């Protein structure tokens, strides 16, 4: 079954074979369509068609299927399942997994980075003291000065899903949110929770607005221990605006470093629920998201006063005129203290030029629209006429609970 | 089998059990999401009718009423004598305001129970057709406090007898290929530009010249007509603080009224039911103005502004789109033309949303649609999950008459 879609901008149509390699399921039926739902301990029975799933793959992208290394792999990892119940994988397959698993991702804008990333293996990794001197290391590869470089660092797979390795963070590097006694909040309202936690394993808070979060992290299924991370390894930005000289007294800063430390990574039936990875900030992260959202640092109003603006009628449009400035100031931040950051227009432009790639050299791409359409000025960029179709292959990035939620307390 | 769609800017939780009823297909399946697709007899009659008639009279508290069971006997002896039926003008008005009701890209649907249906089922030539249609847009219009309205003509009867209007809105600007290269006027309208001059059309080869409408009457050749100007009520664009703005030459016309869409109903087919409300700001400023495929004129209003046009990363494009939507929104007001702001447009929607997960138990919705194409995610409509299903009544999409008339 052959699958075209449409640029409705270009009239450019493109043709999916990839989508048939598809097994895992999207969410939706012939009757509803949940594309805009945000997140809609395995046998040895359902691990061996994952493995050699995988191995064919991988093979294949070797130029070596059906070699004796491929039938020898084969039953290697076949004795290997059977025998003590799941299997290793080599570094050159866990580099690849990890490379397809970013490939994979149908929400990431920024695939087209995809085969340049750095894969660091940390399955030799045995406690939380083991997991923090990886991070660290990962983070100062990451960050490079401000020439930020895609890493992520794998820690060891699940058994049972009693040992599990757990980054407790979502992400390495963020800040503390305090909720007051008066209903207001000090800091990042999405780490509030977070920072909750923090605070009662014996985390002392400094209660600032920009308190970078300690570590806390689990080695093979234990209680979570506390890290700081030096702070000489967090590079942070302090952001103002190239026209307006009162921004930089809003106090804003953020981190150049983004590196998501929550998602699973599934290879060849394996799981790897501790993976942090890193890239470079797209703009609107910080600028629409982490300082506008109204659930965020929502400073939107702030900025609309000190501009002046209309604030009497949404129909002045002061929230998408203050929402601009901002986002032009946290651009302006980062390349002047050049620290990789890439604006929405160039992000999408690359995302269709690696888009059409795929479909000529792999058969298709998978995207969720919903989340590459950049959160401001969509129409604008080339992404938003495009049609994307969605669906799910491995080796993938995947959600898993917040590990609080899941814990079994040693004491 | 219930469904529950969060909303992640204030947890409200929401429990969907309408989808249920849901009978069209998405284009989806369990292994491919087809969210971003812009488009995916007397035997099959009956029960479409049936369903209809069944929530229909479940509507007005008269489900298992003696109404109920003979209008049913009436519509079935009907169906098996005639090859089809004809709604009762009660129906007509419930089956299109429920299509509106029913339609999941539709930001503006709180207003779905004000609509004036006209019904113009005893049309029969295209002159009739243009009466109709003059009386529509000149209530719709209503000096510029617009009315929502939809115009219903006779319903499809074997496909030779279809009723269309050629135009994809009653009130859209020419467009035309220069030899220069580019493109005069509206690009979007190119090909039907053209098919109005191969028709008989006389172009004042300008830019914003209200197109005539064609019209198609029983199946028979569609006829040129010139909607009188003095029904056109149209809006001169300019910003509360750019004077220079004024120089760009912009205008647009208040009402949108789409008129290529096919409005389903009991399973009968109205193939011409043009219909309008009023206009969101982003469809004329974002859209209209600023698609490249379209006026196109971002680039010209940023050197006015005089921004930094070298590296995307100034975003004077974003700087422009606002102002540019500002304006749009500010000369509608000014001319007292009714028009609603993103913001306000999908903060009415959040709350139809929740009005119909109570009264309904659910409220398709169509993320893609949904959101504004500028400012996405400071509008509450960014942060709601939604379902997407196909409820009938409906309006469909139906292909172009030109590709399929049988000339
Ligand atoms: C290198 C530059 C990168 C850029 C500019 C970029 C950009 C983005 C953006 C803007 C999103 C949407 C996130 C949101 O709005 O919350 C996203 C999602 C995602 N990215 Fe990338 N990314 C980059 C690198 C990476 C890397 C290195 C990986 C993994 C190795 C990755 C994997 C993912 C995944 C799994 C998601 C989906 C998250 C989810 O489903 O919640 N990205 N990316
Ligand atoms: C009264 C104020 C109204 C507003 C503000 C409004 C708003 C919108 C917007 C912004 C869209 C997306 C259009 C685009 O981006 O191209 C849309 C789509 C749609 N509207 Fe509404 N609308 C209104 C009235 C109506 C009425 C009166 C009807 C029918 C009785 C209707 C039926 C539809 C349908 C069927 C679509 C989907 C079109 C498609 O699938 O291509 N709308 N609406
Ligand atoms: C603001 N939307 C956050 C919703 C959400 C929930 C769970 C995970 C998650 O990850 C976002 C994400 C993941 C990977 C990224 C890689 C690079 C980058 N610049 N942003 C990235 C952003 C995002
Ligand atoms: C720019 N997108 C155009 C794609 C498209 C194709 C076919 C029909 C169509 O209708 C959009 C539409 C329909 C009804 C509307 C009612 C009111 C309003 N302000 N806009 C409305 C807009 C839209
Ligand atoms: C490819 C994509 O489906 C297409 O560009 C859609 C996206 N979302 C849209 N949303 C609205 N409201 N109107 C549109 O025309 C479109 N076009
Ligand atoms: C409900 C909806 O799916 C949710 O708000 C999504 C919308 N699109 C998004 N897109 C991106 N890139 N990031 C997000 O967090 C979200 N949130
Ligand atoms: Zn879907």
């Amino acid at each position: 079954r052959f699958l075209k879609v449409k640029n409705w901008e270009t009239d450019v149509v493109l043709t999916d074979t990839l989508h048939l390699k598809s097994t895992l399921e999207t969410g939706c039926t012939e009757h509803i369509c949940m594309g805009s739902i945000m997140l809609p301990v395995r046998t040895k029975d359902q691990l061996f068609p994952l493995a050699k799933e995988f191995l064919d793959q991988y093979y294949s992208s070797i130029k070596r299927f059906g070699s004796k290394a491929h039938m020898d792999r084969l039953e290697e990892v076949n004795k290997e399942i059977e025998s003590t119940s799941t299997y290793q994988l080599k570094d050159t397959e866990l580099i690849y997994g990890a490379k397809h698993a970013w490939r994979n991702a149908s929400r990431c804008v920024g695939r087209i980075q995809w085969s340049k990333l750095q894969v660091f293996d940390a399955r030799d990794c045995t406690t939380a003291h083991g997991m923090f001197n990886y991070i660290c290391n990962h983070v100062k590869y990451a960050t490079n000065k401000g020439n930020l470089r895609s890493a992520i660092t794998i820690f060891p797979q699940r058994t049972d899903g009693k040992h599990d390795f757990r980054v407790w963070n979502s992400q390495l590097i963020r800040y503390a949110g305090y909720k007051q006694p008066d209903g207001s909040t000090l800091g990042d309202p999405a780490n509030v929770q977070f920072t909750e936690i923090c605070i009662q394993q014996g985390w002392k808070a400094p209660r600032g607005r920009f308190d970078v979060l300690p570590l806390l992290l689990q080695a093979n299924g234990n209680d979570p221990e506390l890290f700081q991370i030096p702070p000489e390894l967090v590079l942070e930005v302090p952001i103002r605006h190239p026209k307006f000289d009162w921004f930089k007294d809003l106090g804003l800063k953020w981190y150049g470093l983004p590196a998501v430390s929550n998602m699973l990574l599934e290879i060849g039936g394996l799981e790897f629920s501790a993976c942090p990875f890193s890239g470079w900030y797209m703009g609107t992260e910080i600028g629409v998201r982490d300082y506008c959202d109204n659930s965020r640092y929502n400073i939107l109003e702030e900025v609309a006063k000190k501009m002046d603006l209309d604030m009497r009628k949404t129909s002045s449009l002061w929230k998408d005129q203050a929402l601009v400035e901002i986002n032009i100031a946290v651009l302006y931040s980062f390349q002047s203290d050049k620290v990789t950051i890439v604006d929405h227009h160039s992000a999408t432009e690359s995302f269709i030029k690696h888009m059409e790639n795929e479909y000529r050299c792999r058969g298709g791409c998978p995207a969720d629209w919903v989340w590459i359409v950049p959160p401001m000025s969509g129409s604008i960029t080339p992404v938003f006429h495009q049609e994307m179709l969605n669906y799910r292959l491995t080796p993938s990035f995947e959600y898993q609970p917040d590990p609080w939620n899941t814990h079994v307390w040693k004491g």
